[PDB]
């Protein structure tokens, strides 16, 4: 049970999260990239996937499948979860909005060609008048360092990540939010962070549309 | 207040598992329901959504949103979610297996007619393939009457929920399955949950297309 084991196509999709999460709380992980076909179809046929399907951890004796799931046990085992019920409420709420804008973003590169202008608009409308607002507006509403409960907690680093994404779908989006520019300073500084963003890390970077084509068909799955 | 207030459109949607969580733990609830537009943008303007979204549950002082963040309060508030982290990372992967396969189901009605019939088949296949196998594995895996620590907590209540969902998209999917079926009886005789499913409580029917198109009209939204 030394090394927690991430099982994942090598590319940021789903289990960049996670790697954002363990990076963070200074938890030396391995990775063990699905390359093939053949090995998504090992894992599923040896039964390691509950509903053939990765993410999948291997940690502390388990073979936890489910990205919030994944998210919900390390948080809570490093300390990173706040403190008690309510704290882990604003947590969660603030955690589920900044999922919600990774896919939104995330998924415009599926889109079929007719529709992309249109839902790409949609998403840059949601991201600047909906989402961003929303997290500068708890920022202000008490001033403090991070987002819940006055300390470091998953939440800040969720979010770090997710304007990372921002700043690379569209740079102007985050101007007009202050209060987020200095939050995203100030976490980009704290070391493990700064380690994991510097190069050599096992921090992903995007995939382009030929990657994208490539990946997907090779796999084949609906 | 006293009783939650839960904030959705009259219908099932993302609210339902929440109704059931409340309705299981004997907890009753009041219902304040979207019925136009005008009521929707009233909620957003007077400052009660943080993301501009439903579900939104009002309880202990908070005016709580996302689905997941409501579920995971309410079910620490009345002792359904397991006792450890450990617990709760299995009821945590059960839980996403679970909603994956309620959104799989329920997305169907929205699917446009040349893609409906295939969506249809994946969906079955899915269904008697993937995700019911997984549940029937658990209950056999250690032959207790519910799914985790041999108590119940709240995904026993979420795998009721969408087994009764499995029933109404095709009931022959659930034959090879007995120790499913077995849960099935069990749970449902739970107090809590006969009351929930007998007529007259807060549960809710489905809706079908003509449904969906009509109310998904009036609100226009994107
Ligand atoms: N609710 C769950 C969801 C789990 C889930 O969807 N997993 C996917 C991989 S992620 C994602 C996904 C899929 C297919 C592929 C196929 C090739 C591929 C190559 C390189 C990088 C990625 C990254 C993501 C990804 C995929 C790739 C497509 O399944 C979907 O589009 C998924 O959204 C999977 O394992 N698919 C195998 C299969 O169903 O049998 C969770 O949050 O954990
Ligand atoms: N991750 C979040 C997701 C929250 C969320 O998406 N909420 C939706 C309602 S649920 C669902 C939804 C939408 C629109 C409508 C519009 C009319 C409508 C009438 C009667 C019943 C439902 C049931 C669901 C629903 C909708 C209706 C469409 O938004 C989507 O399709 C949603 O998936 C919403 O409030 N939309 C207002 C808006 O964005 O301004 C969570 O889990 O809580």
């Amino acid at each position: 049970a030394g090394k927690p084991v991430l099982h994942y196509f090598n590319a940021r999709g789903r289990m960049e999260c996670i790697r954002w999460l363990l990076a963070a709380a200074g938890v030396e992980f391995e990775e063990k990239f699905i390359q093939s076909p053949e090995d998504l179809e090992k894992l599923k046929k040896d039964g390691n996937l509950m509903f053939d399907q990765v993410p999948m951890v291997e940690i502390d004796g388990m073979k936890l499948a489910q990205t919030r799931a994944i998210l919900n046990y390390i948080a809570t085992k490093y300390d990173l979860y706040g403190k008690d019920m309510k704290e882990r409420a604003l947590i969660d709420m603030y955690s589920e909005g900044i999922l919600d804008l990774t896919e939104m973003i995330g998924q415009l590169v599926l889109c079929p060609p007719d529709q992309r202008e249109a839902k790409t608009a949609l998403a840059k409308d949601r991201t600047k008048n909906r989402y961003l607002p929303a997290f500068e507006k708890v920022l202000k509403s008490h001033g403090q360092d991070y987002l819940v409960g006055n300390r470091l907690t998953r939440v800040d680093i969720h979010l770090l990540e997710v304007l990372l994404y921002v700043e690379e779908f569209d740079a102007s989006l985050l101007t007009p939010f202050p209060l987020l520019k200095a939050f995203k300073s100030r976490i980009s500084s704290l070391p493990n962070v700064k380690k994991f963003l510097q190069p050599g890390s096992q921090r992903k970077p995007p995939m382009d549309a030929k990657q994208i084509q490539e990946a997907r068909k090779a796999f084949k799955i609906q």
